[PDB]
């Protein structure tokens, strides 16, 4: 853009790195839990990467400040999280001084960039650095003990009327992705843009509440295998998932260390896939595909077009969505009227990441972006394993990085991610 605003965009992500790790030492040495890296390791790794693909041409095999075995240590590929914590890592110390010193390089790159110059892959590390913010997140809610972070900044409240209701998505083509011309740091999965056909359907004007999940619990949801897949149910019982992650036996939850009372009408989070297909059954109802969720965030069909974002080409406020992290919780269902589709889905974008039933899986056209190996191993049958896409974003993803296009996606059986559910249905 204007590189100022790429600069300003660069800074803002590590003032909210900086921020998640203005702990002592010892707490970013800590593993909160085995699915998680030590802070100091994200903290590191952010670095790493903003080196390699900022300094370095995305060419391991140009210099960095890093002794290569050193490196190393940060490739996630490598090393499995849980044994991040025992790997001979920088201090953090060591990884505050790497990443300053590399920042200094990359503000001096951005000045020195003939005019015109793409500047895709400073987009693209914004993108990776505030996805590990949101990463460092899900730890620091995993840690156990008294809490670090305070309880979150104010949301607006909700209306009645919107849950458990639905609306209608008319059936016909649509232009699923998005290109470069159009969003210059879409990343590689997101394009290219192209045509498909989606037959009618209709999909939840908000997510699953909490009262709402309450009841599939009280009715026996989590006790009756007919509403799970096979494999969701075998999980199920080797996992003991009996409600969602962080919901105690007394009725109240544990968020970010803060113990308190369940509120009624926020949407459901911290469920995996097979838990979120299971309610969707017993409700009478099933998740929506990605494509579908496009459909529902993005096209207008008075317009025939897509807007930018559900609401049209406004950029985000904390009036129209709930973003950014200040939450640390996604907000009542309702609160967001100003920020509904053009179909009436509220909600979309922000407060819970939404699984959908789609594998993560290439437009036609495809290409990769100079991180090849961010979307390509993790495709269906890439070897990788099971993988189910989210979208929409949750409070915790920055409104800078954040497209009705971005696909997430992870393994069913997670659930420390901040992750809800949408419903959708058939329409004969
Ligand atoms: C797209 N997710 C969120 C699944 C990715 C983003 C990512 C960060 N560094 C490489 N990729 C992940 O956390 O592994
Ligand atoms: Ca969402
Ligand atoms: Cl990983
Ligand atoms: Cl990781
Ligand atoms: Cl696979
Ligand atoms: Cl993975
Ligand atoms: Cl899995
Ligand atoms: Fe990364
Ligand atoms: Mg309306």
């Amino acid at each position: 853009p204007h590189r100022a605003e790429l600069a300003r965009q660069l800074i803002d992500a590590r003032n909210r790195t900086l921020r998640l790790v203005d702990f002592d030492d010892a707490e970013l040495r800590r593993q909160y839990d085995p699915l998680m890296s030590p802070l100091v390791w994200d903290l590191a790794h952010i670095g790493q990467q903003e080196e390699l693909w900022l300094l370095r041409g995305g060419d391991p095999r140009r210099p960095g400040l890093l002794e290569p075995a050193v490196e190393q240590l940060y490739d996630a590929f490598v090393h499995p999280r849980a044994s991040r914590v025992h790997l001979p890592l920088l201090s953090p110390a060591q990884a505050r001084r790497f990443c300053a010193t590399v920042r200094s390089a990359v503000l001096d790159a951005l000045d020195r960039l003939p005019e015109d110059a793409d500047t895709f892959a400073f987009g693209m590390v914004v993108s990776h650095e505030h996805q590990h913010d949101e990463t460092m997140l899900q730890a620091l809610n995993l840690r156990s003990g008294e809490p670090l972070l305070g309880s979150g900044t104010a949301l607006p409240p909700g209306r009645p009327g919107v849950a458990g209701t639905s609306v209608l998505v008319p059936g016909g083509p649509f232009v699923l992705g998005v290109d470069l011309a159009d969003e210059p740091y879409a990343l590689d999965n997101e394009r290219p843009a192209h045509v498909v056909d989606v037959p009618a359907f209709r999909i939840g004007r908000v997510p699953v509440t909490n009262a709402e999940w309450r009841a599939f619990i009280d009715d026996g949801g989590y006790r009756q295998r007919r509403w799970w897949s096979d494999a969701g149910w075998a999980y199920r019982c080797e996992a003991g998932l009996t409600a969602p992650q962080f919901w105690n036996p007394d009725g109240t939850r544990t968020r970010f260390g803060h113990v308190e009372d369940i509120p009624p009408d926020e949407p459901v989070q911290h469920v995996t896939y097979f838990e979120a297909e299971a309610y969707a059954a017993w409700a009478g109802a099933r998740l929506p595909t990605e494509i579908e969720w496009e459909k529902a965030c993005a096209w207008d069909p008075a317009t025939g077009r897509r807007r930018r974002y559900p609401w049209g080409d406004a950029a985000p406020t904390a009036a129209l969505a709930n973003l950014g992290g200040d939450a640390l919780r996604p907000a009542p269902v309702g609160a967001y009227p100003a920020g509904a589709s053009a179909c009436g889905a509220e909600q979309m974008l922000g407060d819970v990441w939404e699984w959908t039933s789609s594998p993560l899986r290439p437009w036609p056209g495809f290409t990769p972006m100079i991180y090849q190996r961010y979307s390509q191993p993790f495709f269906e049958g890439a070897g990788s394993g099971d993988y189910r896409v989210l979208r929409g974003g949750s409070w915790a993803v920055a409104a800078d990085i954040l497209r009705p296009s971005f696909r997430n996606w992870d393994h069913p059986i997670r659930r420390q991610i901040f992750a809800g559910v949408r419903l959708a249905w058939d329409v004969d």
